[PDB]
């Protein structure tokens, strides 16, 4: 029962060509994109188990004092997160009362503006207004005194420049049990003591210091470092299961995540405030609250791998025989009004 | 050599009535589902790269005191998680020495029931039983003196319900490099300084107020504040890149994570401890334990988009032409079996 | 308006035995494959919305003191990502002056060979050399006082093997709203009192034993605890909603993360440093530093789930049918060649 429909040939005469020749186009898009370009003879992954630590060093002098890594990196566990501060504004022994505010936003001339009004922002106010300077007088408030004044024009730690970050990264493709490292296995005791990574020159030394990833985001430091910001740093594992063990490597590349203070005129930067708290030999408590501008860095990691198996060649073999011989027929049909027109 | 296979022609119109019908069904599915509704003459893109950074403002009242940013958020750095604490219970001035342990769990009435048997808790026991009050009897041990009382029933702080957050947030399609946050060119300080977010009066002022979002979740503060819990704010980014550029635009929505805790019975909140440390003109050392209940919130972002392209509608139509051609000639042979 | 094609029908006895045994086939491959193995007919979803809440409970000797969870573990807030601190090295009484280095690798002879060329590092150099021993001579610099010294051997502490870890975890697949987590209706407080994890004969009490995770792991307590290393926590939520609601549960997984620290010697580890605070009663600052080595947790979820629906089983159906109707079609014009061959 081979149940095979006629056909009738045709002399050429300028069909045949057009025949062979489609029948030779669709065959190359198989072969040209669908297996030698898109690789779809083999079973790729994308699910990676990834770890990162990190480490600073470097010190600087800033108000009279030295400051070294337990002073200007917050959080100190040495994850893929971490601040660099690079500017500070400093509020000394603060302790409970009362005592007038200092911003210009507070005025008042007479106890009635400011009551229950006023609410949003602000402690406690008392009600009453009283003389904070000479020509100035605003309303009351209850709660850690003095207030802070961040009005006032302060400099930055220009050493911050030549701070080193050192990453640690790991990976791992489960499918294929892969693990592999970003501390090739080439590195010695002693290179780490002098190497520095440059993207063409040496693109394996894991040391990487501050002022050049600033310039291959395309910033300038000394304006990044008076407002703040967000910068990236990817890492990516691509790679080819075929060919060699040693031909698996990362590639680096880096980016500003906060675009949008740059061309904002109502929030430009990044900043926070915490606190340090002392007591006395009495039961008394105060504390130093400082408000800190930085540089925020965070670490990326993707990738996927393919590696040659056998069923997703014969499924996709099987499609290219189906393809020609169905695209034939459908274009012998189109073609025989073609011919008879 | 087109090779054409011979074609029988049927002129009843009873079945090419049919035949016209089912060609004419197949054709508008793909018009209609797979083109306009799919939109698949376009190229997604899902991997978005995205940054968080927020800050809390408010004062409140509690235990004599008043409390700010400082003291009540915890950790500070701005991120996209954090805490509100609502309600503390503290132990003053602890040191190191021998005390006895306060749980009535830890009952004894010889030296005999609790030695290494049971090693949690507390610290390390010694061996022997002292009286912890007049009625009260439990087993000493060795660590930070005195031991904290956990039973007693403690204020909320009840003004957290009027604090504000302020989100401030960026994204970037790779793909098409395209860019944008969710501060719109519109906004200025005058509305910076009274707005406040609300879902159909204003839908784009960064300013969340606490019991709103509380609101929105569906929950109840009085209750939330008691036990602890975690909270979820979403915000999406789902737009079309054919149409003009101020078009794509943020979407809020509101959750509760931690859904088993209000069903349980074994463990119904959120809570931790931390400490502070002190030390003396000589060289001892003393501490403040602190156990804290509060709500978590975490911010959540995701989103897709597309652009027109080329290949894609090529090899959209290609499949839409060979699966009219193909769908007739099986449909040929299915209506020669029937007929 | 109706059109057909003309079918040749040869009753060849292998060709209809081969005919119909290949028919036979395709119908069994779609049967047994597409909807059975791999459930065509339901959707998937494998967005999953979770939470991670942790506690640590235990207490230990360490160099004459008692410590516990206030003290070893960091970050405090009962997140995913924690520590336990299992080392530590410790300088006391460290204020700001000037103080010959410590470290071997900044020896002198005379005066002038630190000086603003070799930066590595130091607060400054002011430019002299000391006497740091009667053996040896640094040169001085200015910070902190005096310098740590960190190739001494210090004890671990043993008694973390016998802490206890408590992970509760929420899900919520948002497509099908489907609520689950891993406490079981049917656990009590009694059961709470005393249940340890254990693979096979207690699969689903939450609470984890330090050495047992990193048995389960596959490593060594006594000098994991020395060196510092990164282990992970997989639960996994993979569960059909077609059966019962009392059918999805969590499976749990171990291993270690950063598999490149054991078989290198430039970095074989995981360590960071942290700082404490205090001021006498005048304005004099002094500080403790520490260097602490420890192991740290992170918790990862993930699933997939699926549920019947009607309109992908029409699309596969239809699919189907379509695949036998072409393959005959195909088949029988290259079985021609076979025939006529
Ligand atoms: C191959 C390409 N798309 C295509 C399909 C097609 N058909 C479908 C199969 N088929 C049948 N089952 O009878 C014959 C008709 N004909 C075509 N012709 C062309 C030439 C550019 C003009 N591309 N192209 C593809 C599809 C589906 C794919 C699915 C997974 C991975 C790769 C694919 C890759
Ligand atoms: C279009 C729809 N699935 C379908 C396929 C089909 N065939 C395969 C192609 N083909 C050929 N290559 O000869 C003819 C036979 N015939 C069909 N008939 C129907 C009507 C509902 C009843 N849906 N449908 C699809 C598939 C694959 C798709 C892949 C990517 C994006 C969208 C797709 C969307
Ligand atoms: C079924 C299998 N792949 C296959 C396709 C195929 N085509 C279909 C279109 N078609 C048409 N439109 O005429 C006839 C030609 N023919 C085939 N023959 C075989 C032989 C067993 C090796 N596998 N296979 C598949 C595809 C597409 C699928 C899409 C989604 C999920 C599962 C799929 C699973
Ligand atoms: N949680 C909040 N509630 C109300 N207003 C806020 C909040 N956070 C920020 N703002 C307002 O948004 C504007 C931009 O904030 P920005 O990050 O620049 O703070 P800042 O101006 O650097 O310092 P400050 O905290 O004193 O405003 C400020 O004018 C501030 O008043
Ligand atoms: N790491 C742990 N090891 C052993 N038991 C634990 C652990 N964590 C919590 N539990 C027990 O689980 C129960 C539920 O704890 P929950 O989260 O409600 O904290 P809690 O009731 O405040 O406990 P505690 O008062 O001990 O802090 C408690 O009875 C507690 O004893
Ligand atoms: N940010 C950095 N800049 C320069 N060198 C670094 C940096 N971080 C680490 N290293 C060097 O890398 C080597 C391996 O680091 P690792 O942290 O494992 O050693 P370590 O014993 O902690 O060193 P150290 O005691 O100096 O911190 C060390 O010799 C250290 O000097
Ligand atoms: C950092 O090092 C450079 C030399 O590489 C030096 O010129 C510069 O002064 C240093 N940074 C600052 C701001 O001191
Ligand atoms: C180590 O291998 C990498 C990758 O092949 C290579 O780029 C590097 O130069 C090698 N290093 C040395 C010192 O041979
Ligand atoms: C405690 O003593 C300090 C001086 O050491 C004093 O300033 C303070 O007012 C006293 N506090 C109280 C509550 O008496
Ligand atoms: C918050 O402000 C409202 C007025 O806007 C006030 O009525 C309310 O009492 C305040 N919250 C609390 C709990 O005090
Ligand atoms: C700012 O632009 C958005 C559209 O991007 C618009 O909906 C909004 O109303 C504008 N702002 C105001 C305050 O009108
Ligand atoms: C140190 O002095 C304090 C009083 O200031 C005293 O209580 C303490 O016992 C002394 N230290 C020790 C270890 O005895
Ligand atoms: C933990 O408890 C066991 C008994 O269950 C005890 O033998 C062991 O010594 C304890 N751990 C350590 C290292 O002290
Ligand atoms: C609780 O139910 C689970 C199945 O959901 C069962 O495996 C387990 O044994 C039950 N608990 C006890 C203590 O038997
Ligand atoms: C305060 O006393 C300390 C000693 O306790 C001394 O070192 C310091 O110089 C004094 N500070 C002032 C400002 O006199
Ligand atoms: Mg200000
Ligand atoms: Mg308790
Ligand atoms: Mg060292």
């Amino acid at each position: 029962t081979y149940e095979t429909p006629k056909v009738i040939v045709v002399k050429s005469w300028t069909i045949g060509i057009i025949n062979r020749v489609v029948q030779l186009l669709i065959i190359s898009y198989f072969v040209g994109w669908v297996f030698l370009h898109e690789k779809a003879y083999q079973v790729r992954d994308t699910a990676i188990e990834s770890s990162v630590v990190t480490k600073v060093k470097g010190s600087g002098l800033y108000a009279n004092r030295v400051m070294d890594v337990s002073d200007y990196v917050t959080p100190p566990q040495g994850t893929s997160v971490f601040v660099i501060i690079t500017k500070m504004i400093v509020t000394e022994n603060q302790m409970q009362g009362f005592c007038p505010e200092s911003e210009e936003k507070y005025r008042c001339v007479s106890d009635s503006q400011c009551g229950p009004e006023r609410l949003p922002g602000g402690g406690i106010l008392t009600g009453r207004c009283v003389n904070y300077s000479s020509v100035l007088r605003t309303c009351e408030i209850q709660g850690w005194c003095p207030t802070e004044v961040d009005t006032v024009e302060t400099p930055i730690m220009m050493e911050a420049e030549n701070f080193t970050i050192f990453i640690k990264n790991s990976i791992r493709f489960p499918l294929f049990n892969f693990e592999k490292g970003n501390l090739l296995p080439n590195l010695t005791a002693r290179d780490m003591k002098t190497c520095r990574f440059h993207p063409d020159k040496d693109p394996f030394c894991p040391i990487l210091r501050v002022g050049d990833v600033v310039k291959f985001a395309g910033q300038d430091f000394a304006k990044l470092a008076r407002t703040g910001g967000v910068l990236g740093i990817k890492i990516g594992w691509v790679c080819d299961l075929d060919k060699a063990w040693d031909q698996c490597i990362p590639k680096y590349s880096f980016t500003r995540l906060d675009s949008v203070s740059e061309k904002s005129s109502v929030s430009p930067g990044y900043n926070f405030r915490f606190a340090k708290y002392y007591k006395m030999e009495n039961g008394s408590e105060y504390r130093t609250l400082l408000k800190a501008f930085g540089i925020r860095f965070d670490v990326l990691v993707y990738g996927n791998a393919g590696k040659f198996n056998i069923i997703p060649t014969i499924i996709s073999s099987v499609a290219a025989f189906t393809s020609v011989g169905v695209g034939t027929v459908l274009c012998d049909i189109i073609l025989l009004n073609f011919l008879k027109g």
